[PDB]
């Protein structure tokens, strides 16, 4: 038993948080210190940036961030609660950058900061401990009035999207175990500081996913200076950018890089539409695809098989088999397992259920994961092998020289390494990408932010080989693959 670990990074979704910046700005120092349009303008772009409007009731603790007109959660704070909130608080904090300490405790390792609580969160705590509440007030935490807040929705502080903190991470991620990385780019353009008086300033910026050639340009040869063994594997989603989806900047960075001797190793491939169910989506046409097959077999670059749908699963292993199998073998397969998606009638325009994992089944396992039993945790492992089997099973009779990997969206991989073993896949993927926590048993709720996709690539290795599994290396893989 030989599996290879992917490494991601970045992808198109979850966002950068600087954790020294502001996370909650008051409504009177907004409205008191602009005309009311330039104060419903930055607002507006503040929303924009996930920032969300609150009430009053919320509490502030801000250390050193002095603009004139304790850094300790104690593991016993966090035990006076329902799992449910101590793992929201934990989340939160850890969101901002805070840490858990080797005794389980919240540890904020600066000397400023300026981290808020939501009125929700505050009053949650106020119904289960008003003594953990007063033991905040008195560590410094502070009632607010109304204003705007930076949840960190889908966020983290180790989110790497400049080509220096992708190298680094990418070169942790391998250090840790991780045989492929998968890339992508972030369009940093839009980033605006908005000064507030009394308060300081606010970075706003889309972070769009998008392929940014000069971003790669410098990745690529910066990642193969310190590890040649790297397989890089490039993002080719337009994700966002759903106008750009016959665009020859979708095949443009996969060129063969002068400074490296050669083509990315491996480029993502999905061979039909793919209609995320949350929206956001991008199209991937018949004659575009004929386009991206051309240039990866004159460049050199093996795709991967991105599995969103089975119109994915279903063109692979009949009208592209062909073109898959000139490109190389093995085939390489990606399982994007647990995310919803549609298929689009051409003609009426109406869309059904096209998931890997069928909706109603991925519910059914998001609610079991939530009961956060070992029975539970039994039942949600059978259902997505269930789902998953035949998928399996067809791509392996239609490529059997092939290798497949899974990945899982966040809440959902604790179910990883037990459906990838369930269904003898090849490899395994993790990474921000794709969820931005671990589990840690030291901190109460047993969950918090990932310092990195390194990370959780360490842990996933660490659940493998206590399973007596062989991890793969990159110059194993690269040569297994004959990439
Ligand atoms: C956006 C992202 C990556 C966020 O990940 P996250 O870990 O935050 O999970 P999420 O479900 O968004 O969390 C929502 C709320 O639940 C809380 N939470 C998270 N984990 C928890 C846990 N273990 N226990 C309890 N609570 C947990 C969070 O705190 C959060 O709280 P709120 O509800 O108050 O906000 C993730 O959501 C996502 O989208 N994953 C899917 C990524 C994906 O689509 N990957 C496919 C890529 S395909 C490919 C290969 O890249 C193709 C190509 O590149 O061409
Ligand atoms: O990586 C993804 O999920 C995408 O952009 O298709
Ligand atoms: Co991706």
């Amino acid at each position: 038993t030989s599996l290879y670990i992917t490494a991601a990074p970045i992808g198109a979704v979850p966002k950068f948080l600087d954790p020294f910046e502001a996370t909650f700005i008051p409504s009177f120092l907004l409205e008191g210190f602009f005309d009311a349009d330039r104060c419903a303008s930055i607002a507006a772009d503040l929303k924009t940036d996930g920032w969300e409007v609150v009430p009053a009731g919320g509490r502030l603790l801000q250390v050193g961030h002095a603009q004139p007109i304790a850094a300790h959660f104690p593991k016993p704070w966090l035990a006076a609660l329902s799992n449910k909130l101590a793992r929201r608080i934990v989340l939160q904090l850890t969101t901002y950058g805070w840490i858990v300490s080797e005794q389980g405790d919240l540890l904020w390792e600066h000397e400023r900061q300026h981290h808020y609580l939501p009125p929700a969160l505050i009053e949650a705590i106020e119904k289960e401990s008003p003594a953990l509440l007063k033991n905040m007030e008195e560590a410094g935490w502070i009632a607010c009035a109304a204003g705007y807040w930076q949840a960190g929705k889908a966020r983290s502080p180790y989110l790497p999207i400049t080509p220096e903190a992708i190298t680094e991470e990418t070169i942790r991620s391998m250090r840790a175990g991780a045989a492929v990385v998968h890339l992508h780019t972030r369009d940093l353009s839009d980033r605006r500081r908005i000064e507030i008086p009394g308060l300081g300033v606010v970075t706003v910026g889309s972070q769009r996913n998008q392929i940014v050639l000069d971003d790669y340009d410098a990745i690529v040869p910066m990642v193969k200076k310190r590890e040649p063994a790297a397989i890089l594997n490039l993002s080719t989603s337009v994700r966002g950018d759903r106008h750009g989806a016959r665009s020859k900047l979708r095949r443009a960075h996969l060129k063969f890089y002068d400074d490296v001797g050669s083509a990315p190793e491996v480029a993502s491939l999905s061979p039909a539409a793919v209609v995320f169910q949350g929206g956001g989506g991008y199209d991937n046409a018949p004659d575009f695809l004929d386009a991206q097959f051309d240039h990866f077999e004159r460049v050199g670059t093996r795709p991967e098989v991105e599995v969103f749908n089975h119109a994915i699963v279903d063109n692979a292993t009949s009208l592209y088999r062909d073109r898959l199998l000139r490109t190389g073998k093995p085939v390489l397969f990606m399982l994007v397992a647990g995310v919803d998606q549609y298929r689009r009638d051409p003609i009426t325009g109406e869309v059904e259920d096209d998931s890997l994992i069928a909706r109603v089944v991925r519910e059914e396992i998001s609610s079991l994961l939530a009961d956060e039993s070992a029975d539970s945790h039994r039942r949600a492992v059978e259902l997505a092998i269930g789902q998953l089997r035949p998928v399996v099973e067809r791509l392996r009779a239609s490529f059997p020289v092939s290798k497949i990997s899974i990945l899982l969206p966040g809440p959902m991989q604790n179910l990883l390494v037990d459906v990838a073993l369930g269904l003898g896949l090849d490899g395994i993927r993790v990474g921000l990408e794709d969820g931005l926590t671990v589990n840690d048993a030291r901190v109460p709720g047993g969950v918090r932010k990932a310092r990195g996709t390194w990370e959780q690539v360490s842990l996933v290795r660490e659940e493998l080989l206590g399973r007596g599994a062989t991890i793969l290396t990159a110059a194993q893989v690269r040569d297994m693959f004959g990439l």
